[PDB]
């Protein structure tokens, strides 16, 4: 089974834009540039996002994480089983994602996903910030969370559950005007309360905006500021209902947003699916 | 000595905005209204905050709390070595504050204080907050602090220091203009970093604001929500240099400010003096 | 100075009712008869109660505990300061409470008290409970405490604060009619919040009641239906204002009552007095 | 299933060479002689390490330890599944292991190996080290861990993961030369990150070392000393970038190697594979 | 002030019998032969037992550590000033005993002792037992205690107390036949309930017993058996009533006795003294 | 009462080297350049190590921070009753260390020394060092520690110990060849073993080292690799015998050389002074 979002690759048209934002802005670590684009560091992983130069200024892939070889061998069989279209990675894409093996496809509206196993830990060269943050929060919950919007959530909801396993955590009915409300499904594949969201929102991109999570929460108050100097923040700071989160939304350079935060609760095996009318318990003001 | 701030009275132009504003806003509890005005509970004292209809539209009166009858006696006698007219609380003020006995005398810019000793406790009245507030926090460090605004820092850092026996936690020089730069003294007389601040400010009013401190992040998130539903709020969420307090700004109906706060760290006998050139780390952007 | 209350002797007309009431209702040890009259204990002391033959149904005496010889000393030198009749223990008498050194004399209002120190231990003969009781709450804070009924509390206040040494915790003006409103004050030597407690109350005894406290709410709760079944309950469970003690009162044999209680908070040197209208937060009906 | 490593023998030509360095520089305590060879402690067991005389100078065999005779049962099944001659310990070679019951094999490359269950422990012999050492972690994670040389890791890793039932952890390509690049296995039976590495190395010995870990890192350090007195130090203090273990390596009398850590971090069924490109965090530098 | 019993000197006539006794058989550790003897440790401290040979089987002198330079002239006034005959110890005997400085005198009834300052630690020397000994308790608290015994208690008490500054913990009057009744008296100088106890024993020895606390009952309990199997057991395994010391005894090659025990309570400055008429709770049968 | 090591100032003849060496290979923080030379912060502070442009490659002063301005003026006055020449900090060069008051003065042998209070704390600034550290231990503690050359140590001790205030935590007699040992001393301002060193070593600078300590063990493994990539190690990782600091030193530009360690004891009131005959435990190998 899948045990968590391991890594993501953005197409941007602005490289350095990019490289500047996620440094300087957010405090990840540049981690070198190769074949995979230039690549950057959370923690003790050789990468855990890259950017390299597109035209679409979107996601380009996402790579889910499994425990071996024997858990891909039985995601790419179930895969298969559900008739989608599955390609094992040659060696030349697994030394480009760092990995020992994966299988790639995609889902059902064309994001370009991948499963692998055995990524590469670079613990010799320690993890330093590019900017003042305690650390950031992977470990057994992998690498955050983004939202997948798609023009159909019933067809999403099916394939991410059905076909990836993924399970339920909660939904919640976003109001998008008096007579426009879509329900937002939280999902999980870990304790981490959602590594995956599926809404259909009236936005051209595959994602509305990929989460990372940090220790403290001065970490969130002071990236806070380094983003409202040059004008980026899209959500003051407030805590989700859901998975009580605190934190704010900002633009990345590509116009797909970067949620910042910290204090989120997790879920396990006595977690009960519920509903909510709202995101946000306090804060998350749009500006 | 001095051993906190223990009640704050108030001379307002709108009883019923401040009643709705202390109660709906805040979560303080109401509890009755005597000679002594409208009484406000933050804990299991019969009272924190009075207040009395008045044009002054600000404080109108300081309690600071002594350990006992020995503690008021030798505060008095401070003041009149210091030359400083005393004045003991007749039967009836006694009888308005609910305390055993006190003194009355003003500062050095006509602020009324008074120094008394054996409040009333309320525990058979259970407290229960008039919006939803995990708790404040008072006990051994009082109330919570407030900011006065003077025409001459130094005379009156040397009377409260001198004088009341406050020590001097830190400075902070606050930038006003590219030719105004004000210091602002931040005293302590327990163990909350501050009970009381000392600054020349250009403003009209004894006091820029009072500040109470609740239990939880929570606590502070929700009421920054319910005072911006009124577009009150006068700065963003923000954490302080100095004691490092997590808090918003809002405006009473008097115009003087309310810091509402939480996470502050306390001082000691191992403390030192510092220096700062700002007053937050982040946040608590004017708005 | 003085560490704690450390015993009490009681004169009454029915000492086997005083025997069974200790033991099957309360808990205490039987620990044996000698001319100090019956014993009874409820730690690793020799004993802390006695309880001999007498017509005055009410305490004989009460014995608080000072360190050592020269704590001892400077106790006699400070009563015969203040012009109190001192008389040095004999060997005989020493014997008979078993502690090494003591000094008699009375307190303004006739009731013998004792200072004394180096009492005896007997670990070597475990305390077993006469009933279901996981254990008494002494150590550090010494027995308990009683309320000593006085014609004149002022008096009796100097007495025990300026001669000997006990400070005051609080005070509760406790309502007696429309017209009567009597103040109870409570005092402490250690960390207990009161040892001893004075009232002016209309009871032809000495003392209105002794306390001891036990270890867990279920001692309280079982001891309760003990005393409930012989219709000894004087006042329902509750919980004080000051001490935060949980209890409830029951009649001894002799009238006097004796309060049972667990869970009261103690005080230190951080502590500052206070006042209350009324002495229990909940509970404590009269029946 | 196997449960943990729990003993190992050594053939050697110089017997007495090693006596002295497993207790004057490693700690272990002398165990008495049989004719299971000169025996070592660690802990609780009656043995962990037994040397022999012989002109090997290399491990002799291993034992691997199961729950129970049912355990044993199993395992000589599968082996027997699987086309390896498995042999009956008669009570003879039980006896000389101290063990209730045992299988005897050889691994794909000639290693003699054991899996038994119930053996000896001596509590009534209170383990003391022969060095200053504060202790060794054996318990559920086994006498530690050895890293077996073979000319076919695939071959190697097939059989003890197919077979023995060991899991992998992690792999790390090892450097040795801008042309040679060895895949070093770690394998883990329980707890401990791993019980057993595979890597085909040249060297004419069937392991390149063993390790015992120590409860505190003056153990390591104090360790090192007494080893670098006879200049018979490999490797500098470091830690390792797989199971965090800080340790140093040396040469024992007969060539192979030992490591001696500290501080290793554990596994469990939430770990995922991943991989390496170097060994050490820092240190570990050949000397 | 006195800070703890920081050695003790013991002048006997088979030199290798107390050898053998306190390595093999209580544990401690052999650390060389110099002018001061054969020297022995059971922590940090270069040695804390010293063995010469001598006719007296008994204590030859005990010394008293002090925090420093300031504290040993303090303590040689205040001995001066009591009249007692002091020498300051030469350089040939501060290096005897591995000390900055010392003075030497000796109690009212020919003991002699020595208080000094700046012993020698050697922590590159670990700590090795001679026996299987989790470890002794020291540090603060220093090397245990002896019993000091004297043909007038009351004069012993009042130099120990007066002059060197031991504090009374409690007394045991010991009952030795029906006629006879001994008080014993327990001093402490620092946390450790008692560093030296004072009795008028019918013994011809300087002292009854020296004690050695350790930290398991299992290093108690196999000490135990070691010298049980020599038959040198005096008492029984048993808790003290005083200081709740689980503990034993031995005799030592010169008759004199040992205790060695865990787990006893200690004391600060709230404590207050206390009489018992036993000195055991429970065991302590002499055998 | 000093308080604390506060900063230090270096001349040095390369600039850029020192720069690179205690960012890159140290972890500190560049904090700007100003009329105090470039800037160094491992905290809070907006500075802790200053370099300026000069020929003595030396220490060129060091400044010990007192509590209050009440603190200063009580050092400035011992200083001047010990007939040392001392001089109050003018308003600039208050502004140059960025402290709120000063006084200079130098010790016995030359070393420019100054006492302030207030300096400058920069928390909007939030800390990011220059290489992977996980953090700097200062607070409470200080610095950390510098040891001083001296011709004459006697001299340099009494001044530092009667007129500063230090006291002396211990004593290694540090053995320089079969003819020469001299001793060091160790003094403690506050919980940190020593803040300051004393010796007469054949050096031709002032100070031997100054020390950093850092939060965690990997912070001085990392370090080491990177001091050791350049052939600056002087000594390889050990632990000491007295502050039980696990530590390595290098070379700096300067040739005075930078111990960096982890896991130091710290001291109290409870201390006594001992004396040792090694500054190591175990490790610390020239190199
Ligand atoms: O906040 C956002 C999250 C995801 C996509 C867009 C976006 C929109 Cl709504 C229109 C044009 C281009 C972009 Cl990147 C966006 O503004
Ligand atoms: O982590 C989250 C938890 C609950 C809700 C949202 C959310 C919001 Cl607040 C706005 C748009 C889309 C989403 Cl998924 C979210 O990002
Ligand atoms: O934020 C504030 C704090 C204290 C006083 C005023 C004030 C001013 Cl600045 C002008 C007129 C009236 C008021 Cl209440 C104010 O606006
Ligand atoms: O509690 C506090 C700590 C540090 C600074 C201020 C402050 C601010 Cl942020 C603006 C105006 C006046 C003050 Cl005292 C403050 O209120
Ligand atoms: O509850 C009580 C506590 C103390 C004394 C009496 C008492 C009274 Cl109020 C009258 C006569 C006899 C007694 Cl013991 C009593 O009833
Ligand atoms: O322990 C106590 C704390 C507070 C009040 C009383 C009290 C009551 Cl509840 C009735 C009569 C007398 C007393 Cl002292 C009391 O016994
Ligand atoms: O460090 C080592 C680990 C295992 C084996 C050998 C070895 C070699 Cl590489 C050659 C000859 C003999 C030996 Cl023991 C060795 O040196
Ligand atoms: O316990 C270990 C963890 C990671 C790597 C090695 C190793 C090294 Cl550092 C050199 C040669 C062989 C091995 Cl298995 C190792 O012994
Ligand atoms: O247990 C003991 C403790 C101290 C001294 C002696 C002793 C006696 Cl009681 C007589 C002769 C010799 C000795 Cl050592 C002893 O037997
Ligand atoms: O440590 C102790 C605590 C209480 C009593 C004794 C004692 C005994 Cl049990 C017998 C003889 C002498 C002594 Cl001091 C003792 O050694
Ligand atoms: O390790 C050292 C610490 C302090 C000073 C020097 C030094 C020496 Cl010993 C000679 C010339 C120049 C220097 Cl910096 C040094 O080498
Ligand atoms: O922090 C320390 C503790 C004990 C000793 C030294 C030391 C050493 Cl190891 C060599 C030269 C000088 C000193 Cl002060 C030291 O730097
Ligand atoms: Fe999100
Ligand atoms: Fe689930
Ligand atoms: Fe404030
Ligand atoms: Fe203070
Ligand atoms: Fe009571
Ligand atoms: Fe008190
Ligand atoms: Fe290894
Ligand atoms: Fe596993
Ligand atoms: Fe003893
Ligand atoms: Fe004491
Ligand atoms: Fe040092
Ligand atoms: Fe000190």
């Amino acid at each position: 089974s899948i045990r968590s979002l391991g890594y993501m690759g953005f197409a941007v048209s602005d490289v350095a834009a990019w490289r500047s934002f996620l440094t300087q802005k957010l405090g990840l670590m540049e981690a070198g540039t190769t074949d995979n684009g230039d690549l950057f560091r959370i923690d003790s992983r050789a990468w855990r996002i890259a950017v390299q130069q597109g035209e679409v200024d979107d996601l380009a892939f996402a790579g889910y994480e499994v425990a071996d070889a024997a858990g891909l061998a039985q995601m790419a069989d179930k895969l298969k089983q559900a008739g989608i279209a599955v390609t094992t990675g040659d060696a030349s894409l697994a030394r480009r994602r760092g990995v020992t093996g994966l299988i790639t496809f995609a889902d059902p509206f064309g994001l370009p996903l991948e499963i692998y196993y055995g990524a590469s830990e670079v613990f010799e060269k320690p993890f330093l910030p590019g900017a003042a943050v305690s650390g950031f929060l992977t470990g057994e919950q992998g690498l955050g969370h983004f939202v997948r919007c798609v023009p159909d959530s019933d067809k999403a909801l099916a394939f991410y559950t059905d076909v990836l396993g993924f399970q339920l955590s909660d939904v919640i009915d976003m109001k998008m005007g008096p007579d426009v409300t879509v329900p937002a499904y939280f999902l999980h594949c870990n304790e981490r309360h959602h590594t995956l969201a599926i809404a259909a929102f009236p936005l051209p991109k595959r994602i509305h905006h990929f989460m990372l999570e940090v220790a403290s929460l001065d970490d969130v108050g002071f990236a806070f500021d380094r983003v409202d100097a040059d004008g980026l923040i899209t959500s003051t700071l407030g805590r989700h209902t859901n998975d009580h989160m605190v934190s704010f939304y900002a633009s990345t350079p590509s116009g797909v947003e970067v949620e910042y935060g910290w204090s989120a609760r997790t879920v396990d095996r006595s977690w009960v699916v519920v509903r909510h009318d709202s995101p946000s318990m306090w804060g998350h003001k749009s500006v």
